[PDB]
């Protein structure tokens, strides 16, 4: 038991991460088979930060501009193309060290796990749910740009984020990897409005399973509600709705514990109309919003990878 | 910006699991150099866990008992020896994914990564304290034992944990690599107390200041204290005694904030004393203890391995 903000484990992805250099810019790479993706603002200069054209900066460029390497290995790049907001780079040598992977665009609300990197050299790994207004709060100093975000399935990487700026307000802003940013964000040195954010309903309640399954049982009541009434709360203190499809994934959750889902929700509400009274739930003086259902399952059923 | 709780990355380690078996019983090992090292309690059956004598059931056991999987592939054990509360098999063949590694025997309240793992496959990896009671609250499942505790320092894995077991009262006991358990724990089935837990000052002090960095301040004020009057406080709170050693560990955040130890002891002596009203302080709602005053500076600086 326990439960704890767990992360993938990073060696699969480590393998992959590679430096790369245009000009004076430094900022890591995805290095997967013969093909290196980054962030297309390796290009870019001080000048051009506020507006920059991507398309004319990119055709003073030239292959051997771009300088990518691999630890100590130097890459020979004998291609490049934007795809989006991402440069593509093929080198001549497929990464031995290619885990089988696929490219995915998550849905807000759901986590991944971060290998923040600087000069291609992993730093550190953790884990993070994108916003349902499609920021997230990352740990990113200046060269953490390139650095991804993932989630394992078995043998399989599926690559969700490539990590692109921080916005004034100190939260940060990113693209799937082929390029499209998530959400409204440009790459350009601009302030951004970010839309409101919300609490992610579905994971609140799925942290509150957990913490019934591991003993944090204070905060069950003797009450229910029903969805229209839950979500009339839930409105109230900017949380997400919730939807029978919710409802649906929360469904094995609620069989373990046997205690219903709406059940569930009349406790969450208390919670929101009253507060914690000084206590905690595992570990948290608030309500935890980044662990999804499926978290939930696998932290508290040892799948392993 | 932005602060995170952040694990080393993984893969120097994910290298390094394996799986163990003797009899009915399966754990995982760590695979150094021709060595492998597992928990003793890997020999045990049902009726031996509330007082085994290991040193018997050791004779029992041949090389040929111990089953050492590598993922697919099978190793040879040609010798095997007790030390401590660990199991030492050695194996034919050196691991070629051996990184540089130390064995390390940490101190109450210094941190590291654990990386979870199952049948010798990682799950999961996050970071944690030893509490100044020796125990980790960690999040770990039946069949986690074994699953070790590190921390990296440029190119070397320095091992500090090794999971052997959860207490009645949901928190978790291990040994370092020498087999020696922190604090007073045994490897038996049987209530075991652990003892009075604290608070670790000078982590606390660590996080605010971590917390002024990303532009969390609110929480500054106009006083400052003693070491002695804030003393005085601590022991009411259940805090570690904060001893000019921690203050002078604390040295490098106070120059790069400009804010003296003991002004920043003022403000956490106030929000001790007056709690957090409602608000937070880098996402938490509590006083986080878990980050030393190198963890801050590490992921403030941006440090990679
Ligand atoms: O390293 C950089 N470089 C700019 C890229 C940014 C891209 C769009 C044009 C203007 C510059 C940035 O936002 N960061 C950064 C990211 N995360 C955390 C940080 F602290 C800084
Ligand atoms: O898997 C096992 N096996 C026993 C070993 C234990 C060793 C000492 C004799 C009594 C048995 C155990 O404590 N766990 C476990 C660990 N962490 C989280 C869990 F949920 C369970």
């Amino acid at each position: 038991s326990g439960f704890r903000k767990m992360a993938f484990p990073s060696g699969k992805v480590e393998g992959c991460m590679v430096q790369v250099t245009c000009g004076t810019t430094t900022l890591n790479g995805l290095w997967l088979d013969d093909v290196v993706y980054c962030p297309r603002h390796v290009i870019c200069t001080s000048e051009d930060m506020l507006n920059p054209n991507y398309e004319d900066l990119l055709i003073r460029k030239s292959n051997h501009n771009f300088l990518v390497q691999a630890g100590n290995v130097q890459l020979r790049v004998i291609g490049h193309s934007m795809q989006n907001c991402v440069l593509k780079l093929k080198v001549d040598t497929a990464n031995p060290k290619t885990p089988k992977y696929k490219f995915v665009r998550i849905q807000p609300g759901q986590t991944f796990s971060v290998l923040a990197c600087y000069n291609g050299s992993p730093s550190g790994v953790y884990q993070c749910a994108m916003r349902p207004n499609f920021t997230i709060k990352g740990s990113f100093l200046n060269g953490s740009c390139g650095s991804v975000g993932f989630n394992i399935d078995y043998d399989c990487v599926s690559f969700c984020y490539m990590h692109h700026m921080e916005l004034p307000t100190g939260v940060h802003a990113g693209t799937d990897l082929e390029g499209n940013f998530y959400g409204p964000f440009v790459d350009r040195q601009t302030a951004q409005a970010a839309g409101t954010d919300t609490t992610i309903t579905v994971n609140v309640l799925a942290w509150l399973y957990a913490a019934v399954i591991n003993g944090d049982r204070w905060f069950l009541n003797r009450f229910t509600t029903t969805l229209n009434d839950f979500n009339l709360v839930a409105m109230k203190y900017n949380y997400e709705p919730l939807t029978q499809d919710h409802v649906d994934i929360l469904g094995p959750l609620s069989a373990q514990t046997g205690i219903a889902v709406l059940d569930m929700c009349a406790s969450l509400k208390e919670l929101l109309q009253n507060g914690m009274n000084g206590r905690t739930i595992l570990g948290s003086a608030l309500l935890e919003d980044e662990f999804t259902p499926f978290d939930v399952v696998r932290q508290c059923s040892g799948v392993t990878f």
